[PDB]
């Protein structure tokens, strides 16, 4: 049995590794992407070629707001899980990885009313519907038709705790995904749906201060455990949230 | 005479909380959405008591436009800070306490439901203390005030989240969040930002469950700790959620 | 008239709580080990204020057979509480303020690893163990009648054991285990109604045996302020936790600390 | 090539899971115990049979107490010469995992209090500290160019602690204090790229020497699966940890509870 994993924000970076590392194991990937295109589309020939018909891409803006055909946030969510069901008949792993990350100081409008919407739905209500639609294809699934590994994992932050002066949307955002993380793996418990998050510290940037190495994680330092969350090895974990920051969360100024 | 401007003011905690605050010499806005005639009451008992120490404000707290070119939750937020400083030419203190709580269980009405549960409880809080601290920067240094405190009413079971109602749990981790982004941000401006979490308070069994007592809190044993921390002798306290739970969250099932 | 025990009383925070639940009206059982004249003169002061309103009790609380059979710690524990009863019939606050602290780097001198490993958790967490054993038993022991109203432990923890000090790891393992002391008491002895609670400063009354440069660089760290506490802004949050105003809080650590641990290097 | 791994109170339940996976991936395994002397030599008689001269056996009472032979023997000697075990044969160490525990009552409410205490402590956090200490000189004292390049090491916590299971008051105490072990040992070591993560189970093999109903009735209550876990399901994730793919976790706890700790009365 072909299993499914939809990742989204798939097209470069830590998504690509993430969906690299599935795709070794097995697994058919939709490639979900906002505006890299390209890429998004450069990985999937990549991917098809190793294996044919194991890769696909979708396109959607994961922001809070109505889009022209006017589409909600949450129809462009569900839409991206019935993509993988429309083409591969099944979707076993979601990974909520699409993140916009940018300032919004509170001390010194539309671009605050965007940012708003940006941040807020990138990093936790398109999870939220994402995970809803994800669950609802699941429960509409006869039981013995049903996969045996089911898995969602968000992508969170070992260091909002320790706030980024001068981002609090964002903080406030992957605060929401943590509670999502936890309110989600006890009420999809029943339908045997896992959900943990990954919490990256510094991880492929574009320093000297993370205690192991004194250095910022390869992509693959951080997919790796994604995948292995994934695993049927790690089926008895639910609701938590694994730090891959190299101890950097252990600091103080 | 210092200013507090305390949100959902009108009944339960959000009363004892502007009843509290009135007590140590505070004038106080109590601001409302649906509760009108409760919240005059309150400032009617107030002002017979102290005069012109209390006035009302109405606003929907939710992350949605109103009719008057429709207005946005931001300007509704600045307004209810400006409405404190036309009136007394101050805002000391403000209690984020105002929230919405009802089901979004995961196995139009939705849209709603986001913008009310999300607004109340996480975006607006986060214009709030946007304007402010907007106000305080704007002000100069020799005029401003001595002891300026942010309350967030967070919840302290939302870690062991209560099952059906996640975008609930969600807004509170969000807000939990935003207590630890503003308190490292305004604490240049001396402006302490800090969370309460009750546990189960003044309640419509359950109440057996509680360690401490074996019930439900009263509004006092809650809004006390809310005064002590706009206390002066409180004054090295920030970015931290003090539970008010009687040992609930030490539970297990 | 109230009781309160506060370990570790003779100066700093621990002195500045004992005078904080004085000025409330406690009489106060001023314990110390080394500090015997601070002490004291403290008891002094407190008993000039207010005749019969302050003793003091000395004990190593080290976790170590002293000679009087050896006097073991716990004996030495019951002992502090017991001087509370014995002297004003009961005892209504504990505040578990004593503490060793110095380095344990991980990287005839078994003596000091011995006697470090006995003195930092002793001190730090098993003392308060045995202490809030003893003052439990206490309570139970008094007919229902009897009892008083506001029962309250308070254990001193700190804010900043999460991002460990450098080459502090038995201090910082104690000061773990005080704060499941704290979780683990405040369930158990719901039922008599004594409420547990922790403080966690982070600098407070910074010791400055240092360069001044290196001081004020320090301090400069924490975002409120810019500078360590003063003793009262951490003992007046001690003595809020013990008032009746706070009786529905137990089990749970506030943390006294200006923002200090939300910072990352 | 044949990395070496030290797994305490490895004869039974997750312990010897905790061996079996190791070895399972190639490593060489010096199983300690202390009274499971039968059970301990079975095992490293099936895995030296699988695969010759990778397997040994050492004994050791972790309790925070003198043992006797001139002198009496320290717990830190004793743990010292667990290390040098694995030296003194195989010529290194690689992986500790500290999983050895006792766990019985210390309810709230004489000889029976005192061994309580040094054993309950010295199992679940002093001698893990002394371990670590002995691991981490040993490595220290081994030039650059010889050193393995995937050291790491794995402390059993408790996933359920914050939540304390009442009248367990010491055992809650030490786990909070391995926490903290882990936390400031992952800091400190960082430089010598020593890797210190925890592993928390919540109910796994649960113990049934109870009513069939009351076992099913506290099983019921895990969210995932509405059952305890098995011995497997823990080590799997200790053995990943371990993995070279995990170098980038440090000073960690991964909770493998089922949802459990998400729970309330
Ligand atoms: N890298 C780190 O040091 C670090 C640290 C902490 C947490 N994290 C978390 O780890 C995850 C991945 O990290 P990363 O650094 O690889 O992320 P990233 O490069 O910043 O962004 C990942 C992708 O998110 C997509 N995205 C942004 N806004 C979107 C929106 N409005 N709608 C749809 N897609 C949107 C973008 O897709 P397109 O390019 O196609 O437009 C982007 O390629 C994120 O969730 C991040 O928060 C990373
Ligand atoms: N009570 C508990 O056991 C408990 C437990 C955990 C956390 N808390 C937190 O403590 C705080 C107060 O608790 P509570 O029980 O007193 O709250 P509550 O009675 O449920 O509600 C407080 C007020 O919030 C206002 N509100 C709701 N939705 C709004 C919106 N869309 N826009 C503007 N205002 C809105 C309402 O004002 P109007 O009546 O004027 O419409 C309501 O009176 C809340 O933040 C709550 O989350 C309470
Ligand atoms: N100050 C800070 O920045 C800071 C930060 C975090 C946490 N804390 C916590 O807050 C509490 C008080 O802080 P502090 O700085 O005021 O403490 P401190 O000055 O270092 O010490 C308080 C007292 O502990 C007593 N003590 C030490 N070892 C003892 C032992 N073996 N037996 C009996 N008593 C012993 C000493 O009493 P004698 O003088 O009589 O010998 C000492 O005066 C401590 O629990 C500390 O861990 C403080
Ligand atoms: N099983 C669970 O549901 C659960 C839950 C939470 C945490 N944990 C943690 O996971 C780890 C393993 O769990 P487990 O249930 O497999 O443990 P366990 O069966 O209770 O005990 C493991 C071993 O610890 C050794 N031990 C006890 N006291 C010792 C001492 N004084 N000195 C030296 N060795 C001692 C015993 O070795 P000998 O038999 O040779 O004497 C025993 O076989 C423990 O750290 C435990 O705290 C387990
Ligand atoms: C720069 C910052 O310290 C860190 O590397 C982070 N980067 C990112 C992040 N989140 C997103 N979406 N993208 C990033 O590049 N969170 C933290
Ligand atoms: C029973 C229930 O869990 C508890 O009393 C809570 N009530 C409320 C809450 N939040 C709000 N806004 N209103 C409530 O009545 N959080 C928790
Ligand atoms: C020096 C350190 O950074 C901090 O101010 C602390 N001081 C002390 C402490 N504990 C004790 N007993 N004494 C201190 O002076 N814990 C933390
Ligand atoms: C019974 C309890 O709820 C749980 O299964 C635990 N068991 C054990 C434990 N720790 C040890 N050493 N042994 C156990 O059997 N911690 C928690």
């Amino acid at each position: 049995t072909v299993p499914v994993a939809l990742v989204t924000g798939a097209a470069k970076r830590l998504g690509r590794s993430i969906a690299e590392g599935l795709h070794a194991e097995g697994y058919a990937v939709c490639l979900h992407y906002h505006r890299s295109a390209a890429e998004a589309n450069a990985l999937s020939a990549t991917l098809n070629a190793r294996r044919p018909n194991s890769a696909i891409t979708v396109q959607a803006d994961l922001s809070n707001v109505a889009t022209a055909p006017p589409v909600t946030l949450f129809t462009r969510c569900a839409e991206l899980v019935a993509a993988c069901y429309t083409h591969w008949g099944r979707c076993d792993v979601l990974v909520n990885n699409a993140s916009s990350f940018y300032p919004t100081p509170l001390l010194r409008r539309e671009a605050m009313e965007t940012a708003t919407a940006d941040l807020f739905g990138s990093n936790a209500i398109a999870p939220y519907f994402l995970i809803k639609a994800f669950a609802h294809r699941v429960a509409g699934t006869p039981a013995k038709h049903r996969g045996t590994n089911y898995s969602i994992i968000n992508m969170v932050d070992a260091m909002t705790n320790q706030p980024l002066l001068g981002y609090t949307i964002y903080t406030m955002a992957k605060g929401a995904l943590e509670g999502l993380t936890r309110s989600a793996a006890l009420e999809l418990a029943p339908l045997q749906i896992r959900v943990n998050g990954v919490g990256p510290g510094l991880s492929v940037l574009v320093r000297s201060k993370v205690p192991l190495y004194q250095r910022d994680s390869s992509a693959a330092e951080v997919s790796d455990v994604v995948i292995f969350l994934c695993s049927s090895k790690a089926k008895y974990i639910t609701g938590t949230c694994v730090k891959v920051d190299g101890g950097y969360s252990l600091t103080r100024a």
